[PDB]
């Protein structure tokens, strides 16, 4: 839809702090902090696929809106994830060990804007079309 396409990371703010708040260790934060992923989003019927491709690590999720699924995150958390569409925004929550983080993806002008919240830390990652 509005989200479908191949997107390339152009900016990131507070990603190291966001990863620290998740409990991510130094080596993995060093890898993630300097990654400039592509995000490839596609839809086939009820199923949406989001691939994140980067030099040192790829991940992929496929999901139906409002249906919880198991996810292994890039930092190796085993989480229960639910993604919904709310006022044009894809809202993802990941739940594990009584904690949660939210990842919201929204389209603004030319950009795909990704807001990641963990406790008091808010990170903003912006992608543009490849
Ligand atoms: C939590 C955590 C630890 S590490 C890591 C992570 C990447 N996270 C992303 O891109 C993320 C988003 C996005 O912008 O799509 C939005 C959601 C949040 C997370 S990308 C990438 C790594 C490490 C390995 C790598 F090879 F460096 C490449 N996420």
């Amino acid at each position: 839809d509005a989200f479908v396409g191949t997107w390339k990371l152009v900016s990131s703010e507070n990603f190291d702090d966001y990863m620290k708040e998740l409990g991510v260790g130094f080596a993995t934060r060093k890898m993630g902090g300097m990654a400039k992923p592509n995000c490839i989003i596609s839809v086939n019927g009820d199923v949406i696929t989001i691939k994140t491709e980067s030099t040192l690590k790829n991940t992929e999720i496929s999901f139906i809106l409002g249906q919880e699924f198991d996810e292994v995150t890039a930092d190796d958390r085993k989480v229960k994830s639910t993604i919904t569409l709310d006022g044009g925004v894809l809202v993802q929550v990941q739940k594990w060990d009584g904690k949660s983080t939210t990842i919201k993806r929204k389209r603004e002008d030319d950009k795909l804007v990704v807001e990641c919240v963990m406790k008091g830390v808010t990170c903003t990652r912006v992608y543009e079309r490849a």
